């Protein structure tokens, strides 16, 4: 059996500058020999090319979902952005039923959400689109409950989003701030119900301070040394008439973890974090499904991905291995399989334990040698058609923002890569060597401070097949087509990416 392997060097990309560039400063003679011998190109792993907004750096979850899917997998922010840009949003059934509930009960529409452009949990421009829809459908009373950010965006930036939003209310002639809460209170995720109950009480016009304007309460908070995230919830005088029977709520956050708790308070009948009388006849709508204990109408339902690489392998009676150390094990399993835990038929997996250290600069090789020794043991069985391997080190060590250890991490991975790839070539097989986004390519700012994040840089591709030319550009969704091409397996129509090998 001739194996084909995808080998993901996590957080390893192409960047022109050598300054703070561990990829370029490392001694990587195996990678370099493969790169000089075999066909090569580079592909995009950030922004629109992987289903993220323009200018947004790639990441492991979105990267491995795009790799495994063989298509661009649109993440929530972009999905919703595009729904707004092309009209479907204003047609959405769930939002229009929310509105029909209010219109038909002569009650109130409430909107909850993180009021920033952070884009991790929400985007405030989706609030504006909801205001427009409500206005088009003639709703009269819209109450906006602002949760302030300061965490995904500058720590004192709330006043500018509030200012713009107040102009939106005036421009559309609809909506008002009813309550204002730091995300500390409204978006807690550790079952600290005391914090939540403060946000609830302000939303509901029960117990809270009151100020005349959103600006005034935030400015008062700044004065006491409490920035955005930590603003004590408050009610806006004469602009809050409570959440009453018959009302509707639309929560525009798309990220589940920090939105679930507040939603359980309102719309989990079994909620017992503290005592409540829940609203009767409440239409509670969430932009996504936050958990299965919230009785909500879901605005953007999850889409299951059919025919990821692993499902195609299965349906061609191939065997596959997923292998990584702990830190990238969900990536090569769950995310690779399109957000599915269950193994495919003919799939087996190998988890290697990562070291238990606070930061991986303390052991730059991590468990890369044991991953490689596991993989060698597996290949010696001679029964694998497909391998998906991730070497975690460059991303996990690179996050430390320390150059010499990130270099050593890369050098450790290069030693393992030589052993893995030479064994595969020995077996008359093929490797695709690539990455899921950048990081170790830049671990220093231009002024030599630690830089600890991913990059937007494009990622290398090496395909270890002689006498073939790669396409000049492409994207992560092209990698699984390239695997199928190497395996001579037919590619189904719902994999819309394209093999990197030219024909
Ligand atoms: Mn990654
Ligand atoms: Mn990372």
């Amino acid at each position: 059996k001739k194996p084909t392997a995808l080998i993901i060097l996590d957080g390893f990309a192409n960047r022109e500058s050598e300054h703070g560039n561990a990829v370029k400063l490392a001694n990587k003679p195996n990678f370099d020999r493969y790169y000089n011998k075999y066909p090569t190109t580079q592909i995009e792993a950030s922004g629109l090319d992987v289903g993220l907004p323009e200018g947004q750096m790639g990441n492991s979850e979105v990267g491995h979902m795009n790799i495994g899917a063989g298509r661009i997998v649109y993440q929530s922010l972009t999905r919703i952005n595009k729904s707004i840009e092309d009209g479907d949003f204003f047609e959405n059934d769930v939002l229009n039923n929310a509105i029909a509930h209010v219109n038909s009960h002569d009650s109130a529409l409430h909107i909850f959400g993180l009021l920033s452009d952070g884009g991790v949990h929400s985007h405030y421009k989706h609030l504006f689109a909801l205001l427009e829809l409500a206005k088009k459908q003639g709703v009269e009373k819209v109450y906006v409950h602002a949760f302030l950010d300061g965490r995904d965006v500058d720590q004192k930036s709330a006043l500018k989003y509030i200012e713009e939003t107040e102009a939106k209310f005036n421009e559309l002639g609809i909506g008002q701030f009813a309550s204002v809460s730091g995300r500390y209170y409204a978006m807690d995720r550790d079952k600290r119900w005391e914090r939540e109950e403060k946000a609830y009480n302000a939303i509901r016009n029960f117990d809270a301070p009151t100020y005349a304007t959103a600006k005034e309460g935030v400015e008062a908070s700044y004065n006491e040394g409490l920035t955005d995230e930590f603003v004590v919830p408050f009610i806006v005088e004469n602009q809050n008439d409570g959440v009453n029977d018959g009302d509707a709520v639309i929560f525009y956050n798309f990220r589940p973890d920090r939105a679930a708790q507040l939603s359980e308070i309102f719309a989990n009948r079994a909620f017992e974090g503290f005592k409540v009388e829940q609203v009767k006849d409440l239409f509670y709508a969430t932009f996504t499904k936050y958990n299965d204990n919230i009785d909500a109408a879901i605005v953007f339902e999850k889409v299951d991905l059919n025919n990821t690489i692993g499902e195609i392998a299965q349906n061609n009676n191939l065997t596959q291995l997923r292998i990584a150390e702990t830190e990238k094990y969900p990536h090569v399993t769950y995310f690779m399989s399109g957000g599915r835990n269950e193994e495919f038929k003919g799939e087996r997996r190998r988890l290697i334990d990562s070291p238990k250290v606070a930061t991986y600069d303390l052991k730059p090789e991590m468990s890369a040698y044991e991953v490689k020794d596991a993989l060698l043991e597996e290949l010696n069985k001679g029964d694998l058609d497909l391998i998906i391997l991730n070497f975690a080190n460059p991303d996990m060590v690179g996050h430390s923002g320390m150059l010499e250890p990130t270099i050593k991490a890369i050098e450790a991975v290069d030693e393992c890569l030589g052993e893995v790839v030479d064994k595969i070539l020995d077996m008359d097989g093929y490797a695709i060597i690539t990455a899921d986004h950048g990081n170790s390519d830049q671990v220093l700012t231009d002024d030599d401070q630690p830089m600890t994040t991913h990059t937007t840089n494009p990622v290398p591709v090496i395909v270890t097949k002689e006498g073939v030319t790669l396409r000049e550009t492409g994207r992560l969704g092209d990698l699984a087509p390239t695997l199928l091409d190497l395996l001579n397996v037919e590619q189904p129509e719902d994999m819309t990416g394209e093999s990197l090998i030219k024909h």
